[PDB]
């Protein structure tokens, strides 16, 4: 029948991480293609999570997700209303705000959260899905300009990753880049204060 053939969106699946806990930033893959697809449909992810920044996938996109204050956050435009796969099965979103382009799930067992920035610094660092650390000058609440031009393609799939202050604390969640002729000049991000307001 038409109803009995209706498919369900899978879960978001954690497929790697950006390791920032050492002296070197680098990407790690923890699941390959077949395993990602299976885990998406069951919603059951056996892998132990570690770290603050996850690399996540849906069937159509790969992007990032960042743990701050006990919630793993990402962009709505990547995750939609999807559950995330976990050891206990699919986990429903704790927070969803399309107007902020923000979703959040309870942070997975084994993950750690970044500490929100208290130092007020306007010199930020964007962490990409390829573990590139890109200096960004903050221009106000939710914006920053790149210190050096990069092609907009270098930032593809980094939505949901962190903007960190010089100390490595969280200032915000990367959402979108502004470009001209394919060259990224500025970023838009969801500030940590806005996450906290969502939580309150
Ligand atoms: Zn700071």
């Amino acid at each position: 029948s038409h109803m009995a053939s209706m498919k369900k969106k899978g879960s978001v699946v954690i497929v790697g991480r950006i390791n920032l806990s050492g002296d070197t930033a680098y990407a790690q893959q923890t699941r390959g293609e077949e395993g990602c697809q299976e885990t998406s449909q069951t919603g059951r992810d056996k892998n132990q999570v570690e770290g603050e920044v996850q690399i996540v996938s849906t069937a159509t996109q790969t992007f990032l997700a960042t743990s701050i204050n006990g919630v793993l956050w990402t962009v709505y435009h990547g995750a939609g209303t999807r559950t995330i796969a976990s050891p206990k099965g699919p986990v429903t979103q704790m927070y969803t705000n399309v107007d902020k382009d923000l979703v959040g799930w309870q942070a997975p067992q084994g993950s750690r959260s970044l500490t929100p920035c208290t130092c007020g610094s306007s010199d930020l660092y964007l962490v990409t899905r390829h573990a590139d650390v890109i200096p960004v000058r903050r221009r106000g609440d939710s914006r920053g300009s790149l210190l050096s031009p990069r092609p907009i393609s270098y930032l593809k799939g980094s939505a949901g990753g962190p903007l960190l202050c010089p100390a490595g604390h969280a200032v915000g969640i990367f959402r979108a880049a502004v470009s001209t002729r394919g060259v990224a000049k500025a970023v838009d991000f969801i500030p940590v204060e806005s996450l906290e307001t969502t939580m309150r």
